[PDB]
Protein backbone atom coordinates (compact mmCIF):
# COMPACT_ATOMS: atom_id res chain seq x y z
CA UNK A 1 0.00 0.00 0.00
CA UNK A 2 1.28 3.15 -0.95
CA UNK A 3 -0.19 4.49 2.55
CA UNK A 4 2.64 2.59 4.12
CA UNK A 5 5.86 3.55 1.83
CA UNK A 6 4.74 7.17 2.58
CA UNK A 7 4.52 6.51 6.44
CA UNK A 8 8.00 5.38 6.20
CA UNK A 9 9.35 8.09 3.93
CA UNK A 10 7.86 10.47 6.88
CA UNK A 11 9.62 8.01 9.41
CA UNK A 12 12.92 8.35 7.31
CA UNK A 13 13.07 11.55 6.85
CA UNK A 14 12.21 12.51 10.34
CA UNK A 15 15.32 10.47 11.68
CA UNK A 16 17.74 11.98 9.05
CA UNK A 17 16.77 15.71 10.27
CA UNK A 18 17.42 14.16 14.05
CA UNK A 19 20.69 12.53 12.87
CA UNK A 20 22.25 15.13 10.49
CA UNK A 21 23.04 18.56 12.33
CA UNK A 22 23.50 19.89 8.59
CA UNK A 23 20.78 19.22 5.78
CA UNK A 24 21.02 20.03 2.37
CA UNK A 25 18.28 22.77 2.98
CA UNK A 26 20.66 24.68 5.77
CA UNK A 27 23.52 24.23 2.91
CA UNK A 28 21.98 25.49 -0.57
CA UNK A 29 20.72 28.31 2.16
CA UNK A 30 23.97 29.07 3.03
CA UNK A 31 25.73 28.53 -0.36
CA UNK A 32 22.98 30.66 -2.06
CA UNK A 33 24.69 34.09 -1.11
CA UNK A 34 21.21 35.75 -1.16
CA UNK A 35 20.52 34.35 2.30
CA UNK A 36 22.97 36.50 4.34
CA UNK A 37 21.21 36.07 8.15
CA UNK A 38 24.94 34.36 8.44
CA UNK A 39 27.40 33.79 5.72
CA UNK A 40 30.35 31.64 5.76
CA UNK A 41 34.37 32.84 5.55
CA UNK A 42 36.27 31.81 2.93
CA UNK A 43 39.51 29.46 2.46
CA UNK A 44 41.10 29.85 -0.55
CA UNK A 45 44.61 30.66 0.23
CA UNK A 46 47.31 30.51 2.86
CA UNK A 47 46.37 33.61 4.54
CA UNK A 48 42.55 33.04 4.84
CA UNK A 49 43.33 29.25 6.24
CA UNK A 50 45.44 31.61 9.09
CA UNK A 51 42.87 33.88 9.25
CA UNK A 52 40.25 31.23 8.90
CA UNK A 53 41.32 29.95 12.67
CA UNK A 54 40.16 33.66 13.58
CA UNK A 55 36.52 33.44 12.83
CA UNK A 56 35.66 30.35 12.82
CA UNK A 57 37.16 27.44 15.42
CA UNK A 58 39.87 26.19 14.01
CA UNK A 59 42.18 24.20 16.66
CA UNK A 60 44.70 23.07 14.02
CA UNK A 61 47.51 25.49 13.68
CA UNK A 62 47.45 29.26 12.33
CA UNK A 63 51.29 30.55 11.69
CA UNK A 64 53.55 27.88 10.60
CA UNK A 65 52.80 24.92 8.68
CA UNK A 66 55.91 22.77 7.02
CA UNK A 67 57.98 21.97 10.68
CA UNK A 68 54.53 21.70 12.43
CA UNK A 69 52.82 19.92 10.26
CA UNK A 70 52.24 21.33 7.43
CA UNK A 71 48.98 22.89 6.06
CA UNK A 72 48.50 19.99 3.92
CA UNK A 73 48.33 17.38 6.70
CA UNK A 74 46.91 19.70 9.13
CA UNK A 75 43.14 20.18 6.46
CA UNK A 76 43.91 16.18 5.68
CA UNK A 77 43.26 15.43 9.66
CA UNK A 78 40.46 17.85 9.90
CA UNK A 79 38.84 15.92 7.01
CA UNK A 80 39.80 12.87 8.76
CA UNK A 81 38.38 14.13 12.39
CA UNK A 82 35.17 15.39 9.82
CA UNK A 83 34.31 11.64 8.52
CA UNK A 84 34.56 10.04 12.23
CA UNK A 85 31.89 12.42 13.10
CA UNK A 86 30.00 11.52 10.02
CA UNK A 87 30.18 7.96 10.41
CA UNK A 88 29.15 7.99 14.06
CA UNK A 89 26.09 10.15 12.44
CA UNK A 90 25.55 7.86 10.01
CA UNK A 91 25.70 5.35 12.46
CA UNK A 92 22.72 6.80 14.74
CA UNK A 93 20.24 7.16 11.15
CA UNK A 94 21.32 3.67 10.65
CA UNK A 95 19.81 2.16 14.08
CA UNK A 96 16.93 3.99 12.81
CA UNK A 97 16.08 2.34 10.13
CA UNK A 98 13.30 -0.80 10.20
CA UNK A 99 14.96 -4.15 10.84
CA UNK A 100 18.29 -3.23 10.77
CA UNK A 101 19.06 -3.61 14.33
CA UNK A 102 17.40 -6.81 14.50
CA UNK A 103 20.18 -8.34 11.83
CA UNK A 104 22.63 -10.58 12.82
CA UNK A 105 25.11 -8.12 14.79
CA UNK A 106 28.04 -9.34 12.57
CA UNK A 107 25.79 -8.15 9.50
CA UNK A 108 24.94 -4.95 11.24
CA UNK A 109 28.85 -4.01 11.50
CA UNK A 110 29.63 -5.06 7.39
CA UNK A 111 27.18 -2.75 6.09
CA UNK A 112 27.95 0.06 7.67
CA UNK A 113 31.59 -0.88 7.12
CA UNK A 114 31.06 -1.03 3.29
CA UNK A 115 28.12 1.63 3.39
CA UNK A 116 29.64 4.17 5.42
CA UNK A 117 31.78 6.37 3.24
CA UNK A 118 29.18 5.77 0.19
CA UNK A 119 27.03 7.46 2.40
CA UNK A 120 29.31 10.46 3.55
CA UNK A 121 29.76 11.31 0.15
CA UNK A 122 26.62 11.11 -0.36
CA UNK A 123 25.71 14.02 1.64
CA UNK A 124 29.23 15.43 0.82
CA UNK A 125 27.61 16.34 -2.51
CA UNK A 126 24.99 18.40 -0.05
CA UNK A 127 28.02 20.96 1.52
CA UNK A 128 29.45 20.95 -2.25
CA UNK A 129 29.12 23.68 -5.13
CA UNK A 130 31.61 23.64 -8.66
CA UNK A 131 33.78 26.08 -6.64
CA UNK A 132 34.07 24.36 -3.46
CA UNK A 133 32.66 23.17 -0.04
CA UNK A 134 31.45 24.09 3.20
CA UNK A 135 33.33 23.11 6.69
CA UNK A 136 32.80 23.31 10.40
CA UNK A 137 28.91 23.84 9.95
CA UNK A 138 28.72 25.54 7.49
CA UNK A 139 30.33 28.48 8.80
CA UNK A 140 33.22 28.07 6.50
CA UNK A 141 33.90 27.58 2.84
CA UNK A 142 36.63 26.31 1.40
CA UNK A 143 37.85 26.69 -2.04
CA UNK A 144 38.00 23.47 -4.46
CA UNK A 145 40.90 25.81 -6.23
CA UNK A 146 42.89 25.68 -2.75
CA UNK A 147 41.98 22.31 -2.37
CA UNK A 148 43.42 21.18 -5.73
CA UNK A 149 46.72 22.91 -4.73
CA UNK A 150 48.16 21.01 -2.05
CA UNK A 151 51.39 19.01 -1.89
CA UNK A 152 52.06 16.55 -4.45
CA UNK A 153 49.62 13.98 -2.58
CA UNK A 154 46.50 15.35 -1.09
CA UNK A 155 46.61 17.57 -3.71
CA UNK A 156 43.81 15.18 -5.73
CA UNK A 157 42.05 14.00 -2.84
CA UNK A 158 38.49 16.28 -3.22
CA UNK A 159 38.81 16.79 -6.80
CA UNK A 160 36.98 13.01 -7.72
CA UNK A 161 34.58 14.13 -4.92
CA UNK A 162 33.59 17.32 -6.47
CA UNK A 163 33.25 16.10 -9.69
CA UNK A 164 30.72 13.44 -8.31
CA UNK A 165 28.42 16.21 -6.36
CA UNK A 166 28.55 18.54 -9.56
CA UNK A 167 26.45 16.09 -11.70
CA UNK A 168 24.94 14.04 -8.42
CA UNK A 169 23.41 17.42 -7.61
CA UNK A 170 22.04 18.29 -10.73
CA UNK A 171 19.28 15.80 -10.05
CA UNK A 172 18.27 18.37 -7.55
CA UNK A 173 17.30 16.30 -5.32
CA UNK A 174 16.33 17.12 -1.30
CA UNK A 175 16.75 15.56 2.22
CA UNK A 176 13.47 13.70 2.35
CA UNK A 177 14.41 11.93 -1.29
CA UNK A 178 17.70 11.54 0.23
CA UNK A 179 16.75 9.70 3.55
CA UNK A 180 15.27 7.36 2.04
CA UNK A 181 17.98 6.90 -1.11
CA UNK A 182 20.69 6.99 2.35
CA UNK A 183 19.09 3.92 3.98
CA UNK A 184 18.84 1.68 0.43
CA UNK A 185 22.69 2.26 0.32
CA UNK A 186 23.15 0.71 3.53
CA UNK A 187 20.99 -2.05 3.24
CA UNK A 188 22.70 -3.75 0.49
CA UNK A 189 23.33 -7.42 0.54
CA UNK A 190 25.31 -7.66 -2.01
CA UNK A 191 28.35 -6.49 0.56
CA UNK A 192 31.23 -9.11 0.92
CA UNK A 193 30.79 -11.43 3.90
CA UNK A 194 26.97 -11.35 4.59
CA UNK A 195 26.18 -14.07 6.79
CA UNK A 196 21.94 -13.91 5.93
CA UNK A 197 21.30 -11.80 2.90
CA UNK A 198 17.72 -12.36 2.26
CA UNK A 199 16.53 -10.55 5.56
CA UNK A 200 18.68 -7.84 4.48
CA UNK A 201 17.10 -7.38 1.11
CA UNK A 202 13.64 -7.82 2.46
CA UNK A 203 14.42 -4.64 3.92
CA UNK A 204 15.85 -2.91 1.52
CA UNK A 205 13.01 -4.53 -1.04
CA UNK A 206 10.85 -1.85 1.06
CA UNK A 207 12.97 0.95 1.04
CA UNK A 208 13.41 0.80 -2.36
CA UNK A 209 9.78 0.87 -2.76
CA UNK A 210 9.00 3.72 -0.87
CA UNK A 211 11.81 5.59 -2.82
CA UNK A 212 9.86 4.66 -5.91
CA UNK A 213 7.27 6.12 -4.59
CA UNK A 214 8.64 9.17 -2.99
CA UNK A 215 10.44 10.30 -6.03
CA UNK A 216 7.05 9.72 -8.20
CA UNK A 217 5.74 12.02 -6.19
CA UNK A 218 8.19 14.85 -5.33
CA UNK A 219 9.32 15.63 -8.79
CA UNK A 220 6.44 14.21 -11.06
CA UNK A 221 7.97 15.87 -14.14
CA UNK A 222 11.39 13.96 -13.45
CA UNK A 223 10.76 10.82 -15.93
CA UNK A 224 12.85 7.66 -14.25
CA UNK A 225 14.79 9.62 -11.51
CA UNK A 226 14.47 6.45 -9.67
CA UNK A 227 16.61 4.64 -12.04
CA UNK A 228 19.08 7.63 -13.09
CA UNK A 229 19.70 7.40 -8.83
CA UNK A 230 20.23 4.09 -8.77
CA UNK A 231 22.93 4.05 -11.37
CA UNK A 232 25.17 6.91 -9.28
CA UNK A 233 25.45 4.07 -6.97
CA UNK A 234 27.95 2.98 -9.39
CA UNK A 235 30.02 6.39 -9.23
CA UNK A 236 29.84 5.77 -5.23
CA UNK A 237 31.46 2.46 -5.58
CA UNK A 238 34.44 3.90 -8.01
CA UNK A 239 35.02 6.99 -5.71
CA UNK A 240 35.70 4.67 -2.39
CA UNK A 241 38.41 2.76 -4.17
CA UNK A 242 39.80 5.73 -5.42
CA UNK A 243 40.30 7.11 -2.60
CA UNK A 244 40.78 4.15 -0.33
CA UNK A 245 44.08 3.21 -2.32
CA UNK A 246 45.15 7.01 -2.29
CA UNK A 247 45.04 6.63 1.03
CA UNK A 248 47.08 3.35 1.20
CA UNK A 249 49.77 6.11 -0.50
CA UNK A 250 50.26 8.52 2.18
CA UNK A 251 50.47 5.80 4.81
CA UNK A 252 53.65 4.73 3.15
CA UNK A 253 55.12 8.47 2.18
CA UNK A 254 53.82 9.20 5.84
CA UNK A 255 54.53 7.12 8.36
CA UNK A 256 54.60 9.96 11.13
CA UNK A 257 51.12 10.96 10.65
CA UNK A 258 48.27 8.94 11.49
CA UNK A 259 45.06 7.18 10.86
CA UNK A 260 41.70 7.36 13.21
CA UNK A 261 41.00 3.57 14.21
CA UNK A 262 37.50 3.58 13.38
CA UNK A 263 38.23 4.73 10.05
CA UNK A 264 41.22 2.62 9.62
CA UNK A 265 38.76 -0.35 10.46
CA UNK A 266 36.53 0.06 7.93
CA UNK A 267 39.49 0.65 5.30
CA UNK A 268 40.47 -3.35 4.23
CA UNK B 1 2.40 4.59 -23.54
CA UNK B 2 2.41 0.73 -22.14
CA UNK B 3 1.90 0.24 -26.41
CA UNK B 4 5.08 2.15 -27.23
CA UNK B 5 7.07 0.25 -24.93
CA UNK B 6 5.36 -3.16 -25.70
CA UNK B 7 6.70 -2.49 -29.21
CA UNK B 8 10.20 -1.22 -28.06
CA UNK B 9 10.79 -4.64 -26.36
CA UNK B 10 9.58 -6.79 -28.99
CA UNK B 11 11.47 -5.02 -31.51
CA UNK B 12 14.72 -5.63 -29.61
CA UNK B 13 14.01 -8.97 -28.54
CA UNK B 14 13.91 -9.30 -32.55
CA UNK B 15 17.17 -7.94 -33.59
CA UNK B 16 18.92 -10.08 -29.90
CA UNK B 17 17.85 -13.05 -31.57
CA UNK B 18 19.52 -12.66 -35.01
CA UNK B 19 22.08 -10.67 -33.68
CA UNK B 20 23.04 -13.49 -30.91
CA UNK B 21 23.57 -17.16 -32.12
CA UNK B 22 23.57 -18.61 -28.88
CA UNK B 23 20.62 -17.44 -27.11
CA UNK B 24 20.00 -18.25 -22.77
CA UNK B 25 16.99 -20.06 -23.31
CA UNK B 26 18.99 -22.38 -25.61
CA UNK B 27 22.56 -22.15 -23.52
CA UNK B 28 20.65 -22.84 -20.91
CA UNK B 29 18.55 -26.15 -22.62
CA UNK B 30 22.41 -27.26 -22.85
CA UNK B 31 24.07 -26.41 -19.67
CA UNK B 32 22.52 -28.06 -16.06
CA UNK B 33 19.46 -28.45 -17.53
CA UNK B 34 18.52 -31.82 -19.23
CA UNK B 35 17.32 -31.29 -22.42
CA UNK B 36 19.89 -34.09 -23.81
CA UNK B 37 19.88 -34.18 -27.45
CA UNK B 38 23.72 -33.94 -27.68
CA UNK B 39 26.20 -33.52 -24.60
CA UNK B 40 28.70 -31.32 -25.08
CA UNK B 41 32.36 -31.57 -24.54
CA UNK B 42 33.31 -31.45 -20.92
CA UNK B 43 37.14 -30.00 -20.74
CA UNK B 44 37.64 -30.49 -16.84
CA UNK B 45 41.55 -31.00 -17.41
CA UNK B 46 44.61 -31.32 -19.28
CA UNK B 47 44.22 -33.78 -20.93
CA UNK B 48 40.60 -32.97 -21.47
CA UNK B 49 41.70 -29.83 -23.06
CA UNK B 50 44.60 -31.27 -25.31
CA UNK B 51 42.56 -34.48 -26.17
CA UNK B 52 39.40 -32.48 -27.67
CA UNK B 53 40.82 -29.67 -28.55
CA UNK B 54 41.76 -31.69 -31.49
CA UNK B 55 38.02 -32.94 -32.67
CA UNK B 56 36.11 -30.32 -30.56
CA UNK B 57 35.33 -27.10 -33.59
CA UNK B 58 38.21 -24.37 -32.22
CA UNK B 59 39.85 -22.63 -34.95
CA UNK B 60 43.18 -20.91 -33.60
CA UNK B 61 46.23 -23.92 -32.54
CA UNK B 62 45.68 -27.49 -31.33
CA UNK B 63 46.83 -29.64 -28.25
CA UNK B 64 50.65 -29.57 -28.04
CA UNK B 65 52.03 -29.09 -24.60
CA UNK B 66 55.54 -30.09 -24.25
CA UNK B 67 58.08 -27.07 -24.50
CA UNK B 68 55.38 -25.61 -27.74
CA UNK B 69 53.27 -23.29 -25.83
CA UNK B 70 51.73 -22.93 -22.61
CA UNK B 71 48.26 -24.21 -22.37
CA UNK B 72 46.85 -21.33 -20.22
CA UNK B 73 48.17 -18.42 -23.02
CA UNK B 74 46.35 -21.15 -25.48
CA UNK B 75 43.43 -20.67 -23.09
CA UNK B 76 43.25 -16.82 -22.29
CA UNK B 77 43.89 -15.77 -26.50
CA UNK B 78 41.20 -18.01 -26.99
CA UNK B 79 38.82 -15.85 -25.24
CA UNK B 80 40.58 -13.13 -26.75
CA UNK B 81 39.07 -14.77 -29.80
CA UNK B 82 35.45 -15.24 -29.15
CA UNK B 83 35.54 -11.41 -27.21
CA UNK B 84 36.31 -9.96 -30.42
CA UNK B 85 33.97 -12.07 -32.28
CA UNK B 86 31.16 -11.19 -29.58
CA UNK B 87 31.98 -7.40 -29.92
CA UNK B 88 30.58 -7.26 -33.85
CA UNK B 89 27.65 -9.00 -32.86
CA UNK B 90 27.06 -6.47 -30.51
CA UNK B 91 27.45 -3.65 -32.80
CA UNK B 92 25.48 -5.33 -35.52
CA UNK B 93 23.01 -5.64 -32.34
CA UNK B 94 23.67 -1.61 -31.06
CA UNK B 95 22.76 -0.51 -34.88
CA UNK B 96 19.37 -1.54 -34.59
CA UNK B 97 18.17 0.17 -31.07
CA UNK B 98 15.65 3.26 -32.15
CA UNK B 99 18.28 6.13 -32.27
CA UNK B 100 21.45 5.16 -31.71
CA UNK B 101 22.85 5.38 -35.66
CA UNK B 102 20.83 8.86 -35.67
CA UNK B 103 23.34 10.02 -33.37
CA UNK B 104 26.75 11.63 -33.65
CA UNK B 105 29.03 8.70 -34.90
CA UNK B 106 32.38 9.78 -32.82
CA UNK B 107 29.50 9.48 -29.72
CA UNK B 108 28.67 5.93 -31.36
CA UNK B 109 32.15 4.85 -31.27
CA UNK B 110 32.79 6.05 -27.70
CA UNK B 111 29.42 4.17 -26.18
CA UNK B 112 30.60 0.88 -28.13
CA UNK B 113 34.22 1.40 -27.07
CA UNK B 114 32.90 1.15 -23.22
CA UNK B 115 30.29 -0.46 -23.25
CA UNK B 116 31.43 -3.79 -24.91
CA UNK B 117 33.43 -5.36 -21.55
CA UNK B 118 29.61 -4.76 -19.49
CA UNK B 119 28.13 -6.26 -22.39
CA UNK B 120 30.13 -9.17 -22.68
CA UNK B 121 30.34 -10.16 -19.18
CA UNK B 122 26.59 -9.89 -19.03
CA UNK B 123 26.09 -12.32 -21.44
CA UNK B 124 28.99 -14.49 -20.54
CA UNK B 125 26.83 -15.48 -17.66
CA UNK B 126 23.90 -16.83 -19.63
CA UNK B 127 26.27 -19.46 -21.32
CA UNK B 128 27.41 -19.95 -17.43
CA UNK B 129 26.83 -22.13 -14.19
CA UNK B 130 28.51 -22.47 -10.89
CA UNK B 131 30.43 -25.29 -12.11
CA UNK B 132 31.26 -24.04 -15.84
CA UNK B 133 30.82 -21.96 -18.76
CA UNK B 134 30.24 -23.02 -22.28
CA UNK B 135 32.47 -23.06 -24.96
CA UNK B 136 32.75 -22.90 -28.23
CA UNK B 137 29.27 -22.04 -30.18
CA UNK B 138 27.92 -24.32 -27.10
CA UNK B 139 29.78 -27.66 -28.25
CA UNK B 140 32.12 -27.63 -25.25
CA UNK B 141 32.10 -27.08 -21.07
CA UNK B 142 35.16 -25.67 -19.31
CA UNK B 143 34.51 -26.38 -16.14
CA UNK B 144 35.18 -23.20 -13.21
CA UNK B 145 37.59 -25.96 -11.41
CA UNK B 146 39.94 -26.77 -14.67
CA UNK B 147 39.82 -22.49 -15.14
CA UNK B 148 41.27 -21.98 -11.78
CA UNK B 149 43.96 -24.25 -11.77
CA UNK B 150 45.64 -22.59 -14.07
CA UNK B 151 49.05 -20.82 -13.88
CA UNK B 152 49.33 -18.43 -12.16
CA UNK B 153 48.00 -15.02 -13.97
CA UNK B 154 45.60 -16.68 -15.43
CA UNK B 155 44.48 -18.75 -12.22
CA UNK B 156 42.06 -15.70 -11.02
CA UNK B 157 41.46 -14.54 -14.78
CA UNK B 158 37.55 -15.85 -15.21
CA UNK B 159 37.14 -16.66 -11.28
CA UNK B 160 35.41 -13.30 -10.66
CA UNK B 161 32.90 -13.74 -13.70
CA UNK B 162 31.73 -16.87 -11.63
CA UNK B 163 30.87 -15.20 -8.77
CA UNK B 164 28.88 -12.09 -11.18
CA UNK B 165 27.45 -14.88 -13.05
CA UNK B 166 25.98 -17.17 -9.88
CA UNK B 167 24.48 -14.32 -8.36
CA UNK B 168 23.02 -12.40 -11.70
CA UNK B 169 21.58 -15.68 -13.24
CA UNK B 170 20.13 -16.10 -9.18
CA UNK B 171 17.59 -13.03 -11.25
CA UNK B 172 16.54 -15.47 -13.94
CA UNK B 173 15.86 -13.30 -16.92
CA UNK B 174 15.21 -14.17 -20.03
CA UNK B 175 16.54 -13.15 -23.20
CA UNK B 176 13.61 -11.04 -24.21
CA UNK B 177 14.85 -8.89 -20.85
CA UNK B 178 18.65 -9.36 -21.26
CA UNK B 179 17.48 -7.56 -24.43
CA UNK B 180 16.36 -4.39 -22.93
CA UNK B 181 19.13 -4.46 -20.07
CA UNK B 182 21.58 -4.79 -22.74
CA UNK B 183 20.59 -1.83 -24.83
CA UNK B 184 20.53 0.50 -21.60
CA UNK B 185 23.98 -0.46 -21.06
CA UNK B 186 25.09 0.89 -24.11
CA UNK B 187 23.01 3.91 -24.46
CA UNK B 188 24.53 4.96 -20.58
CA UNK B 189 25.24 9.06 -20.92
CA UNK B 190 28.27 8.83 -18.71
CA UNK B 191 30.80 7.57 -20.63
CA UNK B 192 34.15 9.72 -21.03
CA UNK B 193 34.36 11.84 -24.05
CA UNK B 194 30.89 12.41 -25.09
CA UNK B 195 30.07 15.13 -26.94
CA UNK B 196 26.01 15.61 -27.18
CA UNK B 197 25.01 13.42 -24.04
CA UNK B 198 21.08 14.47 -24.36
CA UNK B 199 19.98 12.10 -27.23
CA UNK B 200 21.93 9.41 -25.42
CA UNK B 201 20.22 10.48 -22.18
CA UNK B 202 16.64 10.43 -23.90
CA UNK B 203 16.97 7.46 -25.60
CA UNK B 204 18.32 6.16 -22.32
CA UNK B 205 14.88 7.04 -20.66
CA UNK B 206 13.04 5.05 -23.31
CA UNK B 207 15.19 2.49 -22.97
CA UNK B 208 14.57 2.25 -18.85
CA UNK B 209 10.71 2.56 -19.02
CA UNK B 210 10.70 -0.41 -21.46
CA UNK B 211 12.77 -2.23 -19.11
CA UNK B 212 10.44 -1.50 -16.69
CA UNK B 213 7.37 -2.61 -18.39
CA UNK B 214 8.82 -5.47 -19.48
CA UNK B 215 10.05 -6.68 -15.84
CA UNK B 216 6.66 -5.74 -14.34
CA UNK B 217 4.87 -7.89 -16.75
CA UNK B 218 6.70 -10.64 -17.21
CA UNK B 219 8.15 -11.21 -13.42
CA UNK B 220 5.17 -9.66 -12.30
CA UNK B 221 5.00 -11.46 -8.34
CA UNK B 222 9.49 -10.81 -8.76
CA UNK B 223 9.33 -7.44 -6.51
CA UNK B 224 11.31 -4.99 -7.49
CA UNK B 225 13.39 -6.19 -9.78
CA UNK B 226 14.09 -3.55 -11.96
CA UNK B 227 15.90 -1.86 -9.10
CA UNK B 228 18.11 -5.03 -8.34
CA UNK B 229 18.85 -5.12 -12.01
CA UNK B 230 19.58 -1.51 -12.55
CA UNK B 231 22.40 -2.18 -9.23
CA UNK B 232 23.87 -5.06 -10.68
CA UNK B 233 25.78 -2.29 -13.18
CA UNK B 234 28.48 -1.42 -9.60
CA UNK B 235 28.65 -5.51 -10.08
CA UNK B 236 29.99 -5.14 -13.98
CA UNK B 237 31.91 -1.61 -13.23
CA UNK B 238 34.04 -3.41 -10.79
CA UNK B 239 34.48 -6.71 -12.80
CA UNK B 240 35.55 -4.83 -15.77
CA UNK B 241 37.85 -2.19 -13.68
CA UNK B 242 39.65 -5.74 -12.20
CA UNK B 243 40.15 -6.94 -14.88
CA UNK B 244 41.76 -4.53 -17.00
CA UNK B 245 43.75 -4.96 -14.32
CA UNK B 246 45.01 -8.49 -14.70
CA UNK B 247 45.07 -7.21 -18.34
CA UNK B 248 47.86 -4.99 -17.28
CA UNK B 249 49.91 -7.74 -15.18
CA UNK B 250 49.43 -10.19 -18.41
CA UNK B 251 51.21 -7.51 -20.75
CA UNK B 252 54.10 -8.61 -18.22
CA UNK B 253 54.87 -12.35 -19.03
CA UNK B 254 53.86 -12.42 -23.00
CA UNK B 255 55.27 -9.38 -25.01
CA UNK B 256 58.37 -9.23 -27.39
CA UNK B 257 58.12 -11.44 -30.57
CA UNK B 258 58.44 -10.94 -34.26
CA UNK B 259 55.84 -13.38 -35.21
CA UNK B 260 52.89 -11.54 -33.04
CA UNK B 261 52.81 -8.37 -35.03
CA UNK B 262 49.92 -8.68 -37.25
CA UNK B 263 47.80 -10.82 -34.56
CA UNK B 264 48.46 -8.28 -31.72
CA UNK B 265 47.08 -6.33 -33.74
CA UNK B 266 43.65 -7.54 -34.44
CA UNK B 267 43.53 -7.47 -30.23
CA UNK B 268 44.78 -3.50 -29.46
C1 LIG C 1 33.66 19.73 5.67
C2 LIG C 1 34.55 18.53 6.01
C3 LIG C 1 33.71 17.25 6.11
C4 LIG C 1 35.61 18.35 4.91
C5 LIG C 1 35.28 17.54 3.82
C6 LIG C 1 36.19 17.34 2.80
C7 LIG C 1 37.44 17.94 2.86
C8 LIG C 1 37.77 18.74 3.94
C9 LIG C 1 36.86 18.95 4.98
C10 LIG C 1 37.27 19.77 6.03
C11 LIG C 1 36.46 20.01 7.13
C12 LIG C 1 36.90 20.85 8.15
C13 LIG C 1 38.14 21.45 8.09
O1 LIG C 1 38.58 22.31 9.05
C14 LIG C 1 38.17 21.99 10.39
C15 LIG C 1 38.35 20.49 10.68
C16 LIG C 1 38.27 20.17 12.18
C17 LIG C 1 37.05 20.24 12.85
C18 LIG C 1 36.99 19.94 14.21
C19 LIG C 1 38.14 19.58 14.90
C20 LIG C 1 39.36 19.51 14.23
C21 LIG C 1 39.42 19.80 12.87
C22 LIG C 1 36.73 22.46 10.62
O2 LIG C 1 36.13 22.99 9.66
O3 LIG C 1 36.23 22.32 11.76
C23 LIG C 1 38.95 21.21 6.98
C24 LIG C 1 38.52 20.37 5.96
Amino acid sequence: ESADLRALAKHLYDSYIKSFPLTKAKARAILTGKTTDKSPFVIYDMNSLMMGEDKIKFKHITPLQEQSKEVAIRIFQGCQFRSVEAVQEITEYAKSIPGFVNLDLNDQVTLLKYGVHEIIYTMLASLMNKDGVLISEGQGFMTREFLKSLRKPFGDFMEPKFEFAVKFNALELDDSDLAIFIAVIILSGDRPGLLNVKPIEDIQDNLLQALELQLKLNHPESSQLFAKLLQKMTDLRQIVTEHVQLLQVIKKTETDMSLHPLLQEIYK
